[PDB]
């Protein structure tokens, strides 16, 4: 039977946010903004690369239907030119590496679309889900699932750690990543589960 | 209609092996030694970091059952120790990328088990398939499906280019990476396989 493993505001439901003040340009709580190209300013504006919370109720902008989960989704928005570097949010979790475990790490993707005031969010930069151990990258999905435009769709990344593996009790981690591989270049992510079961191995 | 896309040499099938004449280390014909952290010397013996094209017939050293496809899998493996980088085969394709297209990209994986002289194959350094267009890698499975000892699995990338891609045009590719996140830090591959058809949105 499998076991969800804590995440925290693992469904961006913080801050609460209302249709009146609908986003936040800060680095959700309990995420850490991931940046190894330096594409996110130190001074951000709703128009700068940013990350952040999005009110996405049921009539929204920018979806056909409100979040997957609760009432907001994270956004990663990237300013800059097609092929400048990823960025995302990252979350180091309390739980560690078992052997003979599965890990199924679930999360839903958003290509935000429509227009809005006149402004097209038409185009999708990608995205890229990790599941870690320490720093190292054990399993990644990028860019298997299309998602259409103003749709919301769920992607899992698995796998499973041997009695051989090396890094056996070392903290879990998830990444979400904007890869910047188009225009309009934000993507969102919303529902992040994690769950691990015993497996034959 | 899904049309098929040639690749060279995508079983590995050349070149042709004996059971006593029964591997290589020399890069597959038609593939290319994708080498981005430089693992692989110049002159490469059976104990540097090598790749190569190994018989597999039904009664194998290292495998349950024979090669996924016809005789021969390719193989990838790394000497240096866990994390240095990674490395594999990689092949540039005639066809390029076109919109309204879904591409589909199979191939086995295999977790080589067994022995070569009381040295152990046992443990496995993981596995990325990626699908690129030009130099940037579309879409990529890294460590989604688990590799018993001994066993082939069929993984499957999958990627849906837009009109709006700025890829299109470009030249498709493929990747098969030994990640080198384990030991005994080898990996094979067989029956590389891309299809691509008519696709809404
Ligand atoms: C003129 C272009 C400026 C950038 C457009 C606004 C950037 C804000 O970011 C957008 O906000 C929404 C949630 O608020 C998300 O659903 C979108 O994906 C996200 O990209
Ligand atoms: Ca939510
Ligand atoms: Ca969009
Ligand atoms: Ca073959
Ligand atoms: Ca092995």
């Amino acid at each position: 039977s499998a076991v969800s493993i804590p995440i925290k505001n693992a469904g961006f439901e913080e801050p609460s946010l209302t249709v009146e003040d609908y986003y936040t340009i800060d680095t959700p709580p309990g995420w850490i903004t991931y940046d190894p190209n330096g594409l996110v300013p130190a001074k951000r504006t709703r128009i700068t690369s940013n990350n952040g919370v999005g009110y996405t109720g049921p009539n929204s902008a920018y979806y056909n239907h409100k979040a997957p989960e609760g009432r907001n989704v994270a956004y990663v928005y990237l300013a800059q030119e097609i092929g400048s570097g990823i960025a995302g949010l990252e979350q180091t979790l309390d739980a560690v590496l078992k052997p003979n475990t599965k890990y199924t790490l679930t999360v839903d993707i958003g290509n935000s679309g429509g227009s809005f005031q006149g402004f097209p969010l038409d185009g999708f930069p990608g995205y890229r889900v990790e599941l870690l151990a320490g720093d190292t990258v054990l399993a990644a999905d990028q860019n298997n699932l299309y998602i259409k435009e103003k749709d919301f769709k769920t992607t899992t990344v698995t796998f499973i750690a041997t009695p051989e593996s090396p890094y056996l009790g070392q903290h879990l981690g998830i990444r979400l990543i904007n890869p910047l591989q188009g225009k309009f270049s934000g993507v969102d992510f919303d529902n992040v589960r994690l769950t691990a079961e015993p497996a034959e191995t």
